[PDB]
């Protein structure tokens, strides 16, 4: 058509279309750019001279672009749409994106004195490109903050694109790449144009929404015996001297424990337990000291939240891994060392059935070769316990739950192999996820001198640029069919009656997420 | 590689995840338990939610090429990272595939 | 029926819904992900016009006596009922009902 100044460029389309195996959910919000580093590219470091410890360093470049994340399911989701998905679908996955970016208007600030006036600029443009072949370090799917927000009357901030390298202290490598957006091409945008772009999701396997109604040390038939036997006795009874001797039974519905069994729980990686009352914990810090870490170029990480095992036991919900269940925070908690009462535990016990307690071992194996008293002195068999355990044979395992504060996606690292490539923080891992899109206010000089200069123009008309955008994406389901009889779990809203509303804002106008909400409601056999 | 498994956030942003950062007290004379969180961020960046997980490993014997770091014994053997079966050791070598050393070893 | 008076509807005129679009004031040159509480201060003007088509029921009736009908006074007054007044201030004088004409039970 004709795009100008006094022509919208888009228009508002929030909603979400449930039509048989679909849903589509599309969000719109306003965003706000500020100009980021003085239009600069800045080296960043951190080494031990400072104090940090030497797991703590990086190298790195501070950009002045921005880019925006929609990387959390309440940027998809209202609570009633989680909701709807949850109780009803047994699993679902992403399948296409659209992004547009319509109503543009950058603006200028003058500073006369103490005085702020904010006057249209028309015109000024904004840059926008997306890494559609992934050429830049992705950022996204390391859990930051800058998210489309939740509510859709909020206004967001768009946040600052940096990245990192190799490094080597606060030093870089003859390998640290660095890397100039501005070597990129890019989309200039006045007050009457927009952007857009479409993206596929690749096949990716459905997200596991419902609990296990079996658990696998219960697959057999509690009538019938086995027919396979065990060694159940080494030692006579009965008398007063016991000798040595072979017993062997049949697994039957009173020794469960003792039967043949096709399957292994998944693999393990033991956690710390911490209580949620505090008196039943040590009294000492040990939250890094005795946390569960992985070692990478003589750099400790924290393992967090690590491979995907039941938080708790039965019984136990008052326990949870030191450093292995998302934790967030409720609305306005501090940054550091907010208390429990100010965070959200999530709770991972749904796959108790097949996979093992985070806090737990994993099972007994032998260490010895046991003999008796015939030549050499008699050795009783040693058991050790096993406290980490890689993949074996005939494993069986969840992935984590997501949830509707949650990340969806993260991007596979480009390696020669991998073991089961579904992203630790749970999502759905993609080798080319949604690409970021990066976008910057172009620099606009204040008047520069009459005579010639050869230095860079430091001196720039101080700007930010304001306008919508709107991401739709198409999920596909997968319908629950199941024969049990009784009812199933639901999430449900309490009915008693309360100060405000679950999900909605107070009386200041502060929306709010008083809990977090997962997907496993419904049920399945194993 | 140009990055790091352990470097692939962002450092300018902080997370909305948080993590236990603190068990105890601080302060005071007599320190308690307590529960503290915090995001992580550009400063703590081995706290940090990640989704991925280094390689397997299966651990060697460290060598020097300075000799007199080495241990004064023949240990190429006695010491090597060996597997078993049917009762023959055998060399695992070169084995999995690890890095040789660290920065500036 | 409305208690009011008029036109009970099972789908009514749709309620038209308008905001002015919020415009944030500039933001920080440091990411905080606050939502933004700062905007530029505005208002909208603009013309509204509404249409409306009415369907009457014409009065077929056999009285030969004149009807009872809604008439101004003829009388001489101040100023003119539903008319502004000297400062500008239209206003209504009276209610006026809709049942003058007559019928048959």
């Amino acid at each position: 058509g004709a795009d100008g100044v006094g022509s919208s460029s888009g228009n508002w389309h929030c909603d979400s279309t449930w039509l048989g195996d679909r849903v589509i959910t599309t969000s719109t919000r306003t965003w706000a750019l500020p100009t980021y580093n003085n239009h600069l590219y800045k080296q960043i470091s951190n080494g031990t001279s400072g104090g940090a410890t030497n797991d703590n360093t990086y190298f790195g470049y501070s950009t002045p672009w921005g880019y925006f994340d929609f990387n959390r399911f309440h940027c998809h989701f209202s609570p009633r749409d989680w909701q709807r998905l949850i109780n009803n679908n047994w699993g679902f996955r992403p399948k296409r994106l659209s992004f547009k970016l319509f109503n543009i208007q950058v603006k200028e600030v003058t500073q006369n004195e103490g005085t702020k006036t904010i006057a249209n600029n028309l015109t000024s443009t904004i840059q926008v490109f997306t890494d559609s072949e992934y050429q830049l370090p992705y950022v996204l799917g390391s859990a930051h903050q800058g998210c489309l927000p939740p509510f859709p009357a909020d206004v967001f901030m768009i946040p600052q694109y940096g990245y990192l390298t190799l490094n080597n202290g606060s030093q870089a490598v003859g390998r640290s790449s660095f890397y100039c957006l501005e070597y990129f091409p890019s989309q200039m945008l006045r007050t009457g144009n927009n952007f857009q772009f479409t993206y596929t999701f690749e096949d990716v396997p459905f997200h596991s929404s419902y609990a296990h109604s079996q658990s696998l040390d219960r697959l057999m038939n509690p009538l019938i015996d086995q027919y396979l036997y065990y060694l159940s006795r080494t030692q006579t009874t009965g008398g007063t001297a016991n000798t040595q001797t072979l017993g062997f039974s049949q697994g039957g519905p009173n020794t469960m424990a003792n039967q043949a069994k096709n399957w292994l729980p998944g693999p393990c990686y033991r956690q710390q337990r911490v209580s949620t009352t505090t008196g039943q914990n040590n009294n000492s810090n040990f939250a890094w000291t005795a946390g569960t870490k992985y070692h990478l170029n003589g750099r400790n990480s924290l393992a967090n939240p690590g491979i995907a095992m039941a938080t708790h036991k039965d019984d136990e919900e008052r326990f949870f891994p030191s450093n292995g269940i998302l934790i967030f925070g409720k609305q306005n908690a501090a940054r550091d060392n907010a208390d429990y009462s100010d965070v959200m535990l999530t709770s991972e016990e749904e796959i108790k059935t097949t996979n093992p307690v985070a806090t737990e071992e994993y099972g007994i194996v032998a260490d010895n070769l046991q003999r008796g008293n015939q030549q050499n002195t008699a050795r009783q068999p040693q058991i050790g316990t096993v406290n980490s355990q890689g993949a074996l044979p005939g494993m069986v395992w969840q992935n984590r739950d997501v949830y509707l504060q949650g990340p969806i996606w993260a991007k596979i690292p480009h390696t020669d192999g991998n073991f089961h490539p579904s992203p630790l923080m749970g999502g759905f891992g993609l080798k080319h996820p949604p690409p970021q899109i990066l976008i910057k206010n172009t620099p606009v000089p204040a008047d520069p001198p009459t005579t010639f200069n050869q230095s860079k123009l430091n001196s720039f008309i101080t700007q930010y640029s304001t306008g919508q955008v709107s991401v739709e994406i198409e999920w596909e389901l997968q319908k629950e069919n199941s024969k049990r009889w009784n009812p199933e779990i639901q999430y449900t809203s309490n009915y008693y009656k309360s100060t405000s509303v679950d999900f909605a804002v107070n009386t200041e106008g502060v929306y709010s997420e008083p809990r977090p909400i997962g997907t496993r409601y419904l049920t399945r056999n194993l």
